[PDB]
């Protein structure tokens, strides 16, 4: 079950979603019309996770997601996500997704949650 | 929580998501069905919700909402898509229910499917957090 989170952590309305993927790897935030993420290659993923230490990202960012322990920072073309929990306090640059390249995620993001808010609901009735 | 389902039902990807509104300030019924990219409602008026479910044998003080839950429970949803135009098949219960859908308009669709995406989002780390319980 693909991890994700919602900002604000509070009752007032979810103002941005952010969520990861295959470990493809990367991470997405996106307020549903614009769409930023890390754009990791598999060069600049190792990269990171030495400049870290490490060897599985995807963990961490569960455990912040279910802490609502998520920070996020948007300005313009460029965001910075922070996960708080483990030893060393993370953080990602994220660029803008261009349009083109942002619509069919976000296609596949929001079908993708509707199947998963059917199943789940399905599961919890049992 | 909110009803809806996902077409094709079982195992392939999904290509639409059904889902309604309103019968809570309590605000008229509307079914809307999308692809994502585009977005469809009903449209309903008063007179043209009266008017359909008299086409089905329905009264003015019936909620539908309950029925397309039981469509969306069972995934018994029928689609079919002119572009142009939509219909819905509900087949949940013992009358199937089929409804004329028209193309939202851009600058009401595009905030509404927002908001449905951080909307689905908010439900499944909430349910996600509900089911990690039992």
């Amino acid at each position: 079950s693909p991890p994700l989170c919602t900002l604000p952590p509070g009752p007032e309305p979810p103002r941005f979603v952010c969520y990861c993927e295959g470990e493809g790897f990367n991470l997405y935030v996106t307020d549903a019309a614009e769409l930023w993420s890390t754009c990791f290659t598999p060069d600049s993923l190792a990269a990171l996770k030495a400049r870290f230490g490490l060897e599985d990202i995807t963990p961490r960012f569960r455990a912040a997601c279910e802490q609502q322990a998520v920070a996020l920072t948007l300005q313009e073309d460029r965001a910075s996500l922070t996960l708080s929990g483990g030893p060393s306090a993370l953080a990602f640059d994220l660029s803008k997704v261009p349009g083109p390249e942002a619509a069919p995620r976000l296609r596949a993001l929001t079908l993708g949650l509707a199947k998963r808010v059917w199943s789940l609901e399905r599961r919890l009735a049992a």
